[PDB]
């Protein structure tokens, strides 16, 4: 496979690029979606849908559901059948839901921050109290205060507990113990957890990711998995994940709610793409995480000795969480001069909580080349 | 040149539409609502170029894309708006979703003309509102409404929203001016929001011409949005955009607000494309549409007048035709199952659409005119008369 050709997407209105196309010489490293070229059997899907289709309706078939069904088994030791699977247009979509369906409004949701800032944005725009749990740094990784946390559950009645997992940003693939004293936490509270696991498939260096419902039977009955095929193959613009929910109860109130918002519906595009990235994709998957592996240690590597940026090291996920405190430059200022005097563009750290002051992140999933000329323009500056 | 004489085999296809055929081949499917023509050319063209050429991530709303609708709004329907009254969304369904939660209160009244699309009532009801059904008169040969039971309708249950379709599903009214402004007018003087579903607009027929309804009055706006898409006009569904006209910011912010908390503002880059060709390049496919469209209307006419009992009420608009089998008197859904299981044809129940559907079946003419004469065929021999 190809990770060494940087697509040319100048001309394509992408997100990532657009301040780019007046302007080519400024590199884009900042929202979650890949320059590299796409998994060869996603493409050539995608083509057969436009050579052959009618653009008219189509149903969710059974080869999608079984090529869930079997990457959920094999990639994450998760046994769930067809029933299980709703496919949604994505995964931030399926957060509306969640807290639509499981809790009422003004209902108190809690985040671990900083965190993906749609989590506070939607938490905020459906009228729920948001109760940010600060995550500590301790050793270069985000570790969760158990003790403020389950305070923070009990203090606020939170009904809705939205865990991000891997978390992003920071890239935190958390263990085991971590994800049982969370689901053991809103089990206890009588919290509904949703778990959004869009990185699950991109853990790295030898860690393990654990899909919530894994660890215990008794999960399920207040947990669901949000997940999807976007993030592990970039393929975002096709418009589909998918929620596992297992208690039936549960399930039947996301699809009320999921029906009644209208958003049961995903382009065809996104069934197709899904199906082949979960099919064909996996030696891709592989050989991806090698690269971003590569593209991480030269990152460590370069700014840890000719800058005083602080790397947090990701366990998951391909994009680093860099701490800027040292320059004493704060957000949105930070990024104004990486964009300006660097070149650069990484996501404002403060856009995922205040905790992000002085930090910045950084996405690796580009060619080495292009996270060398990134990080020679950053130390150039920095 | 184009083709709408070949019926694409859609059968291994996952189709909504062809799905019940998938085993059972003899069964022809006449119901949902896309159409069983191969696809406008340069919207096929356009999404293998996506497929070919584009990194599969997230995409903004280019400037194009807005000036197709704009110019596509302003000249096929009189309309003129800028890009910032403008919003996509993955579906019409998903834009009337959001209409009504942020245009009413918990538990609100909302009124359709019945009968109608069958996702009016449920998208009504599984919001927490009330359904207020005015139901439909069929007058000469079409629907019309009943505005002094309208105005009832309004005033008796507090009605918060109207849900309007223009042109009219099933029946296919392209309603007149003064019919669109007795509805305005209504709304107006008892302040219910106006949401005109005019997905169906580009499909008026026989030079039957639809009146977005804003166009009609410069104060409409104020409490009346305009749904529409490509879809129905072009047969790209499945690429899932459309659009919502909001002219009064205040309509329009409330309306984004609630599709940012629903996380309903992004829509998949294919429809991003589709529409943009649909509306580009599409008017001359369009066109050469209507017309056998409009040949396969009155070929339904003709056969079914003539050697049935079955009543024709021809479309003004939309390439669906609303059929009454009152005469045979087997209703909804034994009248469906009938079609299909006797005459091996799928028609619309039409009983979804509302009580008055009871006797009614919706008979989709999007396909190709020797199909279109095979159902009909296939329909007289078993409803003579
Ligand atoms: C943690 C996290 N959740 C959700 C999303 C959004 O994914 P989607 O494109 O399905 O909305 C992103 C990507 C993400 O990083
Ligand atoms: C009257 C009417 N409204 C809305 C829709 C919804 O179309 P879509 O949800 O594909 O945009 C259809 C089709 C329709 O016939």
């Amino acid at each position: 496979y190809d990770f060494t050709t940087r697509p040319d997407r100048l001309n394509q209105f992408t997100y990532k690029w657009k301040t780019s196309e007046n302007n080519p010489e400024l590199l884009q490293m900042w929202v979650a979606d890949m320059d590299f070229l796409p998994v060869p059997e996603i493409k050539e899907a995608i083509i057969n849908y436009g050579r052959e289709h009618i653009f008219g309706y189509n149903y969710f078939n059974d080869d999608l559901y079984q090529a869930v069904i079997d990457w959920e088994r094999k990639e994450h030791d998760y046994a769930v059948v067809k029933e299980d699977i709703l496919f949604i247009d994505g995964v931030v979509p399926a957060i509306s839901i969640a807290l639509q369906a499981f809790s009422e409004k003004g209902d108190a949701v809690l985040i671990n921050s900083p965190v993906y800032y749609p989590f506070a944005r939607t938490i905020r725009l459906n009228d729920h109290r948001l109760v940010e749990n600060s995550l500590q740094i301790i050793n270069g990784r985000f570790e969760i205060d158990f003790e403020q946390l389950e305070k923070d559950i009990i203090d606020n009645n939170v009904k809705i507990y939205l865990l991000c997992s891997p978390h992003n940003p920071g890239g935190r693939v958390w263990d085991n113990d971590d994800l049982i004293k969370i689901a053991e936490l809103c089990k206890k509270h009588g919290v509904i957890l949703v778990s959004d696991e869009i990185h699950q498939d991109l853990a790295l260096f030898g860690n393990t990711h654990h899909s919530l419902n894994t660890l215990d039977a008794s999960y399920k009955d207040f947990t669901i998995i949000l997940s999807s095929a976007t993030k592990t193959f970039n393929i975002a613009g096709t418009k589909n994940s998918f929620a596992i929910i297992q208690n039936e109860s549960l399930r039947r109130k996301f699809q009320y709610r999921q029906l009644a918002n209208n958003q049961h519906e995903v382009p065809t595009v996104g069934m197709i793409a899904t199906q082949a990235a979960f099919q064909y994709g996996k030696p891709w998957l592989e050989e991806l995480k090698t690269v971003i592996e590569g593209n991480i240690k030269l990152v460590i590597k370069e700014l840890e000795a000719k800058t005083k940026i602080k790397v947090m090291e990701p366990e998951g996920t391909y994009l680093v969480w860099l701490d800027f405190s040292a320059y004493a430059i704060a957000q949105p200022q930070l990024s104004e001069k990486l964009q300006n005097e660097a070149k650069v563009v990484l996501n404002d750290g403060a856009h995922f909580g205040k905790e992000g002051k002085y930090f910045a992140r950084l996405n690796v999933a580009t060619p080495k080349n292009t996270v060398q000329e990134a990080l020679s323009r950053i130390i150039s500056v920095f």
